[PDB]
């Protein structure tokens, strides 16, 4: 559609990274977002860094968008789309992590489809 070829394609601009901040901002405010807000501690999880490969956190995320580091919508996705998935993998079902996960990620889904209608 015209978002989905927009979140591949179109750089991100100045504005576009108000948008993401906003965003990111209302994750880190979220009750469930507990888990996530800071990297894993390996003393929380202790195979956790033999097993994931590519952590992540919404401090890491924040600290790359202040620093301009996505081109496209589509790399900021994926980065927070691996908060989620390396949660999921890692942690059983009924893990309060896991648990978290699902409901950040469609809250996440709610802002980015917001943002993503207001590019226009
Ligand atoms: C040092 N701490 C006790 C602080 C509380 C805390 C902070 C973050 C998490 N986040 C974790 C932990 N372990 N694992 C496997 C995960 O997947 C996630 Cl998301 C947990 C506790």
């Amino acid at each position: 559609s015209t978002e989905d070829a927009m979140t591949v394609l179109t750089p991100l601009t100045e504005k576009d990274y108000e948008g993401l901040k906003r965003v990111l901002r209302s994750l880190q405010a979220h009750k469930m977002a507990w888990p996530f807000l800071e990297p894993v501690d390996p003393n929380d999880a202790p195979d956790y860094y033999g097993v994931i490969k590519e952590p992540m956190d919404l401090a890491t995320m924040e600290e790359r968008v202040q620093r301009r580091y996505y081109e496209k919508l589509t790399e900021f996705v994926a980065d927070m789309t691996k908060i989620f998935d390396n949660c999921r993998y890692y942690n059983p079902s009924d893990s309060p992590f896991y648990q978290c996960a699902e409901v950040l990620e469609s809250f996440f889904v709610q802002k980015l489809k917001g943002f993503k209608a207001s590019r226009s």
